[PDB]
């Protein structure tokens, strides 16, 4: 049994100090042997999730705290600390609110900051920490002021009786054992227990040097310079009990004490299960609700797929019975809300102006969703399985990875918010990490080195994302050189080793939104900037969904916009004909017009398929289904070419080798649906679960987890399913001995097997971009362009781009321009004005509120002097008149400039 336990600590996400992370604190704290840990950062619960998660896999008890800095009119301006530890989850949930309540407050230099006071309502559940020689109670004592130590103790004697306790820290700081002393005789005349703290803020002391610089950065300051704080001790790292123990000898009740508040802690962060909202209904069953519009939604995707043409009769059946199987295993684990929600959502956007992108995990493989048009994709036809998005055998938190525009995030938060309500509704942090380049240039200017000499090593390190100090002494050798070369450079570097990665600050922007069922500080707490404005969940998007909330991240995804745009010009052109607006859900699949261009390696601006060597597979493959268009993406890696399972997939297809279920030697005929569209190759995770299916008899649901038993690559889980697999052969009744014999080449080639239900979601909005390139080539087009137009290149090369596949496009012209690009009546592209770099949405606006003001523009003269001046900077008439948009009606350019200077004078009068 433990004889200490450390109750104040910090990790990185201090963020004005700390320099561990959070797993490895659980993990040295796991070493040293000791039962439970309690990390108490600086006015957040940032890395609680985490903490629990290790906790969890290292066999720590985690207790859930944080330091604060306090103000009260005893003491005035001086600010004061405390640590604060949450006992039960209604002090949890109170620690929750005052961290929210520091930051909605407001703050400035000195940080977020609470009222003393604030904890007289926000108290039960709470154990405080005195705060040692920088408590309120704490510097009384220095200060010798005993009115003040008895009108503060007479505060947590009223609030605290039991759970306040006089911190003592022996780091050999100034005025420390001076407090102790203090601090020991108040305890013994007041009655007031103690308890040892070690202030951890690193794990070895070693790391202070390290942990000086680190803080040296957020403050602003050289290592060298005198007027640097100094407030942190070497033996502020993760002690043993032992060493705490020898320390502390002569006050053990101090000690004692650690093991009994780490016994009286014990808080439940519950992990990996929604806490879903309401969805709006009347008086019916969520659950009920579900149905009634999965069934008329099914009614809708049956009469489109098979017309009224009464052959859905016939192949009706099996799309009844997958809703029900499905729709039962929704209800009964409690995600009708969720698929409701989502859907609802999706709708909304598709009405309203926002695009989502094409993500949908593995929900593709939901024929519920596909009747909730949430995927476009039917199921049954490309066999993807439901079982591998949500199977009733495992806890799992159903997720449609759905995400938007981050530009068109006010508008969602309004619409969830009006749904869900407003504060049950929030945007969820991000946090600015310390990497390759960052952590190099920072730790030189700490070190008192010139922008030069530093910006010298940073240049080395490549611009490849993920990039890491490691990787860039593995590919640049002029590093490791110099390195060795430079004592000052290796210092630079080796202090650089050691601070990245580290959490610097917040955003920046947020990652999403997350829909919580009642307020959020409910689920979790609040930052905000200087003025307690911008408020987003401390628990970033990974966490925050562990936490279990419902969350839709951003995401900067030209591509549904692009598609928006070119349906929006599409559909125009059919309002003035007279025919159906276009649903891009309804096109055709088996499309030779698209196909043929496929087959061309015609991708420019088709989504994933445009890159260079992508087109030689296109080539070398000659797609001429949907289904291989899936393969693509699963094809084009180092995994299979390096084995040539590429090599077969193409040789098979084209009759260079004849097909086989999977391999030559080994194989079975019984696998005619399962590995025919794939052409006997084993490319697809959903196809692993289907030969367990029908070769063993496995309910998918079991597949499902066999798949991932290979995945675990134990052969003890594997050897129990082994035998599963031959007596499954036996039974449904085939030849065992190649069970076994193909068994383990599925075990490999489940290895670098693919998620269908990704793959096909993705590979549906290439098609969808292909299709449009092919039937409506100008308007999809004009939509790339206009989703270019910052970068002048991009557009130079999209307009050859556009002639070359015999498109018409028109240069700026003032008279027929828009902002957008988009097609004329004639179908011929006109330059969307917006691609001339200095001129901007404002102005464009305004010239074309003056064009539909009458006709307008014979000349130069009739537009300035018409236009709002100062609504069309002289500055942006140059940008126009450079671009040639009155080449038509007045002289040309050089000549216009001249004669810039008197149209303005006319302009005015
Ligand atoms: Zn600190
Ligand atoms: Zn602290």
């Amino acid at each position: 049994e433990p004889r200490f336990v450390h109750l104040h600590v910090h990790s990185d996400y201090s963020m004005i100090d700390g320099l561990a992370k959070t797993a490895p604190l659980v993990k040295k704290a796991a070493a040293l042997g000791m039962p439970a840990l309690a990390i108490t950062d600086h006015t957040n619960l940032c890395g609680l999730v985490k903490f629990y998660g290790a906790g969890h896999g290292a066999g720590i008890k985690p207790i859930v705290g944080a330091d604060f800095n306090v103000q009260c009119d005893l003491l005035g301006d001086e600010l004061t600390h405390l640590t604060v530890l949450a006992a039960n989850n209604t002090g949890y949930q109170n620690l929750t609110l005052l961290i929210s309540k520091a930051y909605q407050r407001g703050y400035g230099a000195a940080g977020p900051i609470i009222d003393r006071d604030w904890l007289i309502e926000l108290n039960e559940g709470l154990i405080l920490l005195s705060g040692g020689r920088m408590g309120d109670v704490g510097r009384s004592l220095l200060r010798g002021n005993s009115a003040l130590v008895d009108e503060c103790v007479a505060f947590y004697e009223e609030h605290f009786p039991d759970r306040y306790f006089l911190e003592l820290i022996r780091t050999g700081r100034p005025d420390e054992e001076s407090y102790l002393h203090a601090a020991v005789e108040l305890a013994e005349a007041r009655g007031l227990p103690v308890v040892a703290t070690n202030d951890v803020h690193f794990i070895d002391s070693s790391d202070f040097d390290a942990h000086e610089i680190r803080v040296a950065i957020h403050d602003g300051f050289t290592l060298d310079d005198p007027k640097r704080p100094r407030n942190y001790s070497p033996q502020q790292y993760m002690r043993s009990e032992e060493e705490m123990c020898e320390l502390f000898a002569d006050i053990p009740e101090a000690l004692a004490n650690t093991v009994e508040i780490a016994k009286r802690c014990n808080v439940t962060v519950r992990l990996g299960e929604y806490f879903l909202p309401q969805f709006p209904t009347g008086d019916m069953s969520t659950e009920d609700y579900l149905v009634k519009r999965a069934k008329e939604g099914l009614e809708e995707r049956l009469a489109f797929l098979f017309p009224d043409e009464e052959e859905r009769l016939k192949r009706r059946p099996e799309y009844d019975e997958r809703l029900e199987t499905e729709l039962q295993v929704i209800n009964q684990m409690g995600f009708p809300g969720y698929f409701l929600i989502v859907m609802e959502f999706i709708q909304w956007s598709k009405d309203n102006g926002v695009p989502v992108g094409p993500g949908r995990g593995s929900g593709a493989g939901s024929l519920v969703a596909y009747a909730l048009k949430i995927t476009d994709l039917d199921p049954l036809e490309f066999d993807l399985l439901f079982e591998r998005f949500l199977n009733p055998e495992r806890v799992s938190m159903p997720d449609f990875d759905v995400d938007f525009c981050m530009e068109k995030r006010d508008q969602v938060i309004e619409h969830v918010a009006d749904m869900y309500g407003r504060d049950a509704v929030s945007q969820i942090i991000t946090f600015g990490t310390m990497a390759a380049k960052a952590v190099i240039r920072d730790v030189g200017r700490v070190l008192g080195h010139p922008y030069g000499f530093v910006d010298r090593i940073s240049k080395l390190i490549p611009p490849d994302p993920g990039m890491t100090l490691a990787k860039a002494f593995e590919a640049e050798p002029q590093l490791p050189e110099i390195y060795e070369a430079d004592e000052e450079v290796k210092a630079l570097i080796d202090m650089a080793r050691k601070l990245e990665g580290v959490t610097r600050n917040a955003g920046k922007h947020a990652g999403g939104v997350v829909i919580a069922p009642t307020k959020i500080t409910d689920f979790a707490p609040l930052y905000c900037d200087e003025e307690g404005k911008h408020p987003v969940t401390q628990f970033d998007k990974s966490d925050v969904e562990y936490a279990g909330l419902v969350k839709f991240d951003f995401l900067g995804l030209r591509t549904l916009t692009i598609i928006n745009w070119a349906l929006e010009m599409i559909n125009k052109r059919r309002a003035k004909n007279g025919e159906p607006p276009l649903d891009i859900a309804a096109i055709p699949l088996d499309d030779k017009k698209s196909f043929d261009m496929l087959q061309r390696s015609e991708t420019t601006a088709v989504f994933q398929l445009e890159s260079r060597g992508m087109k030689d597979l296109i080539k070398r493959l000659q797609p001429d289904c949907f289904e291989d268009m899936i393969a693509l993406v699963a094809l084009f890696r180092p995994g299979p070419l390096q084995s040539g399972m590429v090599d077969n997939f193409i040789d098979r297809k084209h009759g260079r080798e004849e097909i086989s279920y999977p391999d030559v030697q080994w194989q079975h005929e019984s696998l005619k649906p399962v590995l025919e569209p794939t052409y006997g190759i084993i490319l697809y995770q959903e196809q692993v679960m289907q030969i367990a299916q029908v070769l063993s008899g496995y309910t998918l649901g079991g597949a499902d987890m066999l798949r991932r038993a290979m995945g675990k690559k134990k052969p003890e889980e594997m050897a129990k399913q082994r035998s599963v697999f031959a007596e499954g052969a036996e039974k449904n009744g085939i030849n065992a001995e190649l069970a076994m014999k193909i068994f383990d080449l599925v075990e490999k080639f489940a290895g670098y097997g693919f998620n269908k239900s990704h793959s096909a979601a993705y590979a549906l909005v290439s098609y969808q971009t292909l299709w449009l390139k092919a039937h409506y080539p100008a308007e999809f087009m004009a939509a790339v362009m206009t989703a270019d137009m910052d970068n002048t290149e991009k557009v130079v090369g999209l307009v050859d781009e556009c002639w070359r596949m015999g498109l018409k496009i028109l240069p700026p012209d003032i008279n027929s321009g828009l902002y957008h690009f988009h097609v004329n009546d004639d179908g011929e592209i006109v330059y969307g004005i917006g691609a001339i770099k200095g001129v901007g949405e404002g102005p464009i606006e305004a010239i074309i509120e003056a064009r539909n003001k009458g006709g307008y523009f014979r000349e130069l003269f009739d537009l300035c002097a018409r236009t709002d001046t100062k609504k069309l900077n002289r500055r942006v008439l140059e940008k126009l008149i450079m671009s040639g948009a009155f080449d038509r009606l007045g002289p040309h350019r050089a000549a216009l400039m001249n004669s810039l200077g008197d149209a303005l004078k006319a302009a005015d009068q």
